[PDB]
């Protein structure tokens, strides 16, 4: 079962899953996503709004990473363009302080040094929001337009056990 | 004709080359490697050794960027493994505020935002070291043993007119 990572103008995401980071037991994340858009928002997550985000989108086609937190403010381009139409298999994770980006099982990134653990953050809960962020776009270290007309499927999102709530808008549209 | 990117007991740069950063017309480099060294340097450079310095190696036979300047602090990891042995073509660019490197023809890494024009750095001079650091290993970010067993050849820096000086300590080994 596939869903619209963009529904309507494209401006919210298209849902948005709360966790108690003080539960998790497994610090990654995975899914597979097709398109032909060459820019947008696959996935944004926080544990602040303001003071600790993280951003995991397309530009020009090729995966980005914007973060900003404590530790380290960034925006890093990686990996090849995934926007030719095809499923790729995406997996983001925490190890140690760093964060690893694999693409249809390669790793094509790796900050170092970004973080402390998910589990001792000040602010016990994370939201993750997908096809959308939780700010506007103007207040992204490298703004873009967060709309990506794409597809997801076979998603996980850290551990089912430690999410405490998970909201949609509007109904997830089947692709 | 190649170069041993190391020489002795792979402490210090196997060379050092300086540029007129007012003269540069041409902000990019390239050049080949081969080598079955999975962690080491492949090349420094600054402007500034304490404020403004960059770093490319290898860790775990990866690509691996550090850069310390005003706008952005980082520690990166990217692209293939490089330590099969076989000549690997390597680019390293600026591109507007960003630094991007190519590897075997493919971009593999983007770090944007982290840089104002090389032509604008207050201090107008840049040093290039290969093979090594202009400063002990223990300086860096993040760590890691400098010697890389490795070959080079079919080297650009730069705008050999830009170029001030080069230095070597020993002979270059030949390959
Ligand atoms: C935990 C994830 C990787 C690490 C990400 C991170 C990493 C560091 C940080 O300071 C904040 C965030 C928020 C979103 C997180 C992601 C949500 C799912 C993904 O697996
Ligand atoms: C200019 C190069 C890319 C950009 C690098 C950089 C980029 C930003 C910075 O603050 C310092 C340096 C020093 C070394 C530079 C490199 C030396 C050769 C390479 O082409
Ligand atoms: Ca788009
Ligand atoms: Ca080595």
């Amino acid at each position: 079962p596939a869903v619209h990572l963009s529904n309507g103008p494209g401006q919210e995401p298209i849902a948005v899953m709360t966790f108690d980071l003080t539960k998790i037991t497994k610090t990654s994340s995975s899914f597979e996503v097709r398109t032909w858009d060459p820019e947008g928002v696959i996935f944004y997550g926080d544990t602040n709004p303001k003071d600790d985000w993280f951003m995991l989108g397309l530009r020009d086609g090729r995966p980005e990473i914007q973060l900003h937190n404590h530790w380290a403010q960034l925006t890093v381009g990686a990996g090849p363009r995934l926007d030719d139409g095809r499923w790729h298999q995406v997996e983001v994770k925490m190890e140690g302080d760093s964060v690893l980006l694999e693409v249809d099982g390669e790793e094509v990134l790796r900050l170092r040094q970004v973080s402390g653990p998910l589990t001792s953050k000040r602010h016990p809960i994370m939201r993750i929001a997908l096809g959308g962020l939780l700010f506007p776009a103007s207040n992204l270290r490298l703004p873009l337009v967060p709309a990506l007309d794409g597809c997801l499927r076979r998603d996980s999102w850290l551990d089912k056990q430690a999410e405490i709530s998970a909201s949609a808008p509007t109904s997830l549209r089947s692709c």
